[PDB]
């Protein structure tokens, strides 16, 4: 049973009793803070709506339950149980707070408004900012679908250049996160921001995150095809590495399979396992059902290079119409040891310097794309920027002395297109002087009700590529 | 619902059909490999045994919502719904899979065995390795539980060497990491696994986790007081922040109160509005009821020391038996911005070279603390170690030409003490010749019931540091 009133940083408990007195409005808003990754991917808050926010939240019982731990964690008590009544007796436990966002898989520049977060009675001036800590861990899939993004960008930039076209691109970078994030949650949660760009995942806990909370019209957003992991192959006994390899590709004859081939050598695997020993088993398999060989050790570009240098030995090797060199298509490479945005940028860019087509290649990427992330990578943050107090809205802000980078924007805000046709922030309530048109953010939330949401479908389309787009 | 069978990696649906013909037997295990933290705190396996891993967790609906889901997924049929069915017929839908793992709380030296996983019943050699994905989840309290530790290693010397005891440790790095980290799950993991080390928290999702899995004697695991938001000061306008300040600390008079002071010009606000305007409100405090004073922002250690410069200057400081000058016992310093691991170091560091005493000051740490960290930091991994097939048994490994770090480690294994006191692992199945005593693997968990539990308490007592004992 999730609590909401046990869902907050603990010193938010203490807040109601700090703002100024006969104050009857809080309004605060997000941001992914100006300080590349110059654009976002707005993306995850109506799975936080929907799992946490809606419907009846508060109970007499979890009232009851947050008054029983504050009283032992703060010593004393500091609890407000009267506000939280005033919530389950006035509106049967439903968050009188509204919310406006931008439409999910929008991408947006750095330092504008994403969503705007305010209290609807008067009574609950402290609920703002309560929901603040809830509502800031967007920032994790808000930041995997922008780094997996940024990766694509790299991906179809070189997949274009060396074979002409983006054939296969959404295929390019899979994800092998799940047993590398910090727990079952956040793995359905990065998995599913990772498939705003991508149809490829092993993170099976997204599908369902997915079809719950988002909805495709196919029956799953992501896919997989069978593999070898170490055990597999290990298990056989280390005389019998050529043995383990013949069994898995036969059992899997007709489907593409990748084989892990670093347990002992590498290289020799490569030459001389699958290029003489077995070679008659690789060159007879379909176009559709590829073998797909899988280094996992060594510097990450030196072994992809020196294995399909290899390979290009061993196999028929084709020229393209680029000039880039082709593994013939029942062969081709998968790296998945130490992938991350950069490591991705150096491998493509070391392939092309050697004439070997993107074609050849595809990336896993585990911890990389979902775990070695944090909340300051786009400066996700969330602030107070309007207040009524005795009836007077005031326009309030941080402003630090020592970093100008912290400032925060005043007043009520709003997201206008530009004459260009760019984005906007418009702060102290300016957007009311219709210069710039119609505010951007849509009511996302109101009064315990999802009022406006998005399938997955939608949020993908929105978070295409130009070059797609083109 | 939680479906263990769509909780693992797609491609280990296909793995069934992969091993050695005749493989009655599927050994594995997971050590924090060796290739800087040194020694780890095993804790969180309880957690997972317990909430995704005993009792009854195949039934037939999640069996066919699997079948439903891998269909679409892998555009084909490869799972194993035999081998999901003889579970759920044979054994009731619990695991045919027995768990030895090393106490929790317990500290042991990088490539060690930390615990091991076989199957029970030939049919379900492939369950062993099905649930690496989950439990190797546990690399994630283990690395928060050790990187926490890690840093009270750090005030423990400083605190010692610049006041000559340890009083107040446990409360000088605090959990503000809830926002920070990557959802409401990895929260309560992540808080508890802090809370083996110390007693402040304000992830309050960690207090949960605690009574549910673990348990402690005391109501709750961790503490935390009031404080201030910078919108529970900027609410005031600019103009105001004298009336903010001035209102928060009179509101929380006889209690500890953190305020956050920088939202305009900290320098300011500490030597003029609280050094000066508001000093009569700060000279009176108890020292029980402290305010703490919270810069947030600027170059961490710089602010830091130009803070308690200029409060050294308003208000009465002393200078303690160590030689390093201390606050007066109403007025603390927490820095909550930009603290991991290292800068952690620099700041009590800096602090010393400038003769101001630890006792000043407190770290509050989020994404450091519970976000800013990967399975690489402690090279949590697992791995199978011994097969049997057609009834012989068979000691297995992997050993990369180009990376000796990955060698695995081979055969049955067991943990042991040294006769200097240490821990050795003993491989291929070595520790039958009794030579070393009693292995410290104890079964933890065995055909789906969880067969040896241990108590929050007993767990911080475990991870004690050398020299708390
Ligand atoms: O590498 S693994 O052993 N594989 C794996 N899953 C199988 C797999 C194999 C091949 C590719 S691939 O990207 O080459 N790919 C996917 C899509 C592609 N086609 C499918 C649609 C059109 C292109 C087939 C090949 C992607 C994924 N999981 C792992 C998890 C953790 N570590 C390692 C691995
Ligand atoms: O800085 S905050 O505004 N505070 C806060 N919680 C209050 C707080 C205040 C002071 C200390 S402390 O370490 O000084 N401290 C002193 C008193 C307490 N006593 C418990 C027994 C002995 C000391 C221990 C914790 C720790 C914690 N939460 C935040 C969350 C996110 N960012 C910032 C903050």
């Amino acid at each position: 049973e999730f609590n909401i009133l046990l869902a907050t940083d603990s010193y938010k408990v203490t807040h109601y009793k700090q703002y100024p007195p006969n104050t009857s409005k809080v309004y605060s808003y997000f941001e992914c803070r100006e300080k590349k990754y110059e654009e976002t991917v707005f993306y995850g808050l109506q799975y936080i709506l929907n799992k946490y926010l809606k419907g009846k939240v508060v109970t007499k019982e979890k009232i009851q339950e947050a008054k029983d731990v504050y009283k032992e964690h703060f010593q004393d008590d500091v609890f407000n149980e009267k506000g939280w009544n005033y919530i389950l007796e006035k509106y049967d436990g439903h968050l009188p707070i509204e919310i406006k966002a931008v439409p999910e898989g929008f991408v947006i520049p750095r330092g504008n408004v994403l969503f705007t977060v305010e209290n609807t009675d008067p009574e609950c001036y402290w609920l703002t900012n309560w929901i603040e800590t809830i509502l800031v861990q967007s920032w994790y899939p808000i930041t995997v679908a922008t780094n997996s993004r940024e990766q694509k960008k790299i991906l179809a930039k070189y997949l274009l250049e060396t074979s002409g076209n983006l054939d296969g691109l959404e295929y390019k970078l899979h994800d092998f996160g799940y047993r590398g994030v910090s727990s079952q949650e956040t793995a359905g949660i990065g998995a599913s921001a990772h498939l705003v760009n991508f149809k490829g995942t092993d993170t099976v806990a997204g599908l369902a995150l997915i079809k719950k909370y988002y909805g495709t019209k196919d029956p799953v957003p992501g896919y997989s095809v069978p593999a070898a992991e170490h055990s597999t192959i290990t298990a056989w006994g280390k005389d019998h590495e050529k043995d383990a390899f013949e069994h898995i590709v036969t059992q899997f004859s007709s489907v593409p399979v990748s084989v892990v081939s670093d347990s002992y050598d590498i290289y020799n695997a490569c030459e001389k396992i699958w290029g003489e020993d077995l070679r008659h088993l690789i060159v007879s398999r379909s176009t559709q059902a590829p073998l797909i060989i899988r280094p996992d050790s060594g510097n990450p570009l030196d072994t992809v290079l020196k294995v399909l240098e290899i390979l290009g030995k061993k196999f028929p090797v084709t020229e393209n119409s680029k000039g880039y060199k082709l593994l013939p298509p029942y062969l081709r490479v998968i790296q998945g040891d130490g992938v991350d945005i950069n490591t991705l940028q150096e491998i493509v860019e070391g392939m092309k310097q050697k004439m070997w087509s993107i074609e050849n290649i595809a990336f896993g990427s585990g911890g990389g794309l979902l775990q070695k992330l944090t909340r300051d990578l786009l400066n996700c943050s969330f602030k107070c920027s309007y207040v009524v107090t005795n009836g007077l809205g005031i326009n309030v802000f941080k402003d630090p002395v020592a970093d100008p980078n912290k400032r925060s924007k005043k007043g009520r805000l709003s997201l206008h297109r530009t004459p260009a046709g760019n984005f906007v922030t418009l702060e102290e309530g300016k957007g009311d002087l219709e210069e710039y048109g119609q505010d951007l953010l849509h009511t996302v939330f109101k009064n315990g009700k999802v009022t406006k949401s998005y399938s997955f479908d939608e949020i993908r389309k929105n978070a295409q590529l130009n070059i797609e787009l083109e």
